[PDB]
């Protein structure tokens, strides 16, 4: 969930 959220932003 924290690279998702790497990835996303
Ligand atoms: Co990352």
């Amino acid at each position: 969930l924290a690279e998702a959220l790497h990835w996303a932003l």
